[PDB]
This record gives structure tokens, C-alpha cells and sequence, in this order.
């Protein structure tokens, strides 16, 4: 729904090349978050105190959650816009307890764009870039009316 079958087979192409390397892939975006927008680490306590991109690529705390995020993500993908029930509970900790703006979905959204730009340049395109920021505009236009429901101004 919203993007087409066609539009949804370029995300979910482009996805399987993050299913081969999801932890390499969970890194580079966690990295990529936290050195173009540092206020976000105002969000994990837990690695404020890393130094570098070195010591970043060397945590496997990052790398485990960067695991969990990615994960969490292509579950998502897969369901091609039908996705109330996996974003029901990812919408609840976020808006109650991390308390992520949606501000912070965008940036970490520019940062998988990024990323994969990084990754696969001989192999993502316009189409396929314009598909998955399409793809990532709806999770974050579905969070934020599940924001508004749980009454968090994100
Ligand atoms: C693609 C967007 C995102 C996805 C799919 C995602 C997914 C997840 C998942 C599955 C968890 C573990 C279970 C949970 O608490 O719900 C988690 C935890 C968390 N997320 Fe997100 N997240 C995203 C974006 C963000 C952003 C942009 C931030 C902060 C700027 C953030 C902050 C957190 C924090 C603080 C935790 C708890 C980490 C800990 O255990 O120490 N998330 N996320």
C-alpha cells in the first residue's frame, strides 16, 4: 500500500543486500547517526562515553543494538505498508519511554540512505533510493499518528 508492488520490490531488493551484512550495515547507521546529529546520544547513556568512530566500530554493545534496530526494521519492510502490529509495540517505547522525536526518525532515515549509498553505490540507484526513502517516510508517518494517539509530541 501507498508505495506499489514495483516500488516495494526495489526496498525489498535493496534489503537483502543489508540481510547479508546486518550487523556491518547496524554499525555504519548507528555510527553515521551519532557523528552527523551527536545531540542524539543524549539518548544512549550507555555510549556517550565512546570516543571515535574506532571505538565505535569496536563496541559490541553498538553493534548488538544496531542488530536489534535492523531487525526490527526489515520485519517492518516486509510486511509492505501492512505493518500495525510490529510498529505497535516499537511506537509505545519509543514515544513513553526513550522519548525519540520524530525529528530523530528522520535523521536516522537520512543515515540508512546514507549508508547504503556507502555500501553499494554500483547498486543503488535513484529508483531504489527514492523507493526506500518513500518506504521509511511511511514507518515515520505511521509513528507519529501512533505518537499523537499515545499523546507524545514527538
Ligand atoms: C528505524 C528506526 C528505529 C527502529 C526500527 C528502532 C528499533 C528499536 C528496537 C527494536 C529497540 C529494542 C526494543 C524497544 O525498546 O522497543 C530499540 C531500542 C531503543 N531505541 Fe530505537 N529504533 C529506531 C530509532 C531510534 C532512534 C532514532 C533513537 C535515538 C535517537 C532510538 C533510541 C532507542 C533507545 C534509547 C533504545 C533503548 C536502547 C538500550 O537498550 O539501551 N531508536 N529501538
Amino acid at each position: 500500500m501507498v508505495l506499489s508492488e514495483g516500488e516495494w520490490q526495489l526496498v525489498l531488493h535493496v534489503w537483502a543486500k543489508v540481510e547479508a551484512d546486518i550487523a556491518g550495515h547496524g554499525q555504519d547507521i548507528l555510527i553515521r547517526l551519532f557523528k552527523h546529529h551527536p545531540e542524539t546520544l543524549e539518548k544512549f547513556d550507555r555510549f556517550k562515553h565512546l570516543k571515535s568512530e574506532a571505538e565505535m566500530k569496536a563496541s559490541e554493545d553498538l553493534k548488538k543494538h544496531g542488530v536489534t534496530v535492523l531487525t526490527a526494521l526489515g520485519a517492518i519492510l516486509k510486511k509492505k505498508g501492512h505493518h500495525e502490529a510490529e510498529l505497535k509495540p516499537l511506537a509505545q517505547s519509543h514515544a513513553t519511554k526513550h522519548k525519540i522525536p520524530i525529528k530523530y526518525l528522520e535523521f536516522i532515515s537520512e543515515a540508512i540512505i546514507h549508508v547504503l549509498h556507502s555500501r553499494h553505490p554500483a547498486d543503488f540507484g535513484a529508483d531504489a533510493q527514492g523507493a526506500m526513502s518513500k518506504a521509511l517516510e511511511l514507518f515515520r508517518k505511521d509513528i507519529a499518528a501512533k505518537y499523537k494517539e499515545l499523546g507524545y509530541q514527538g
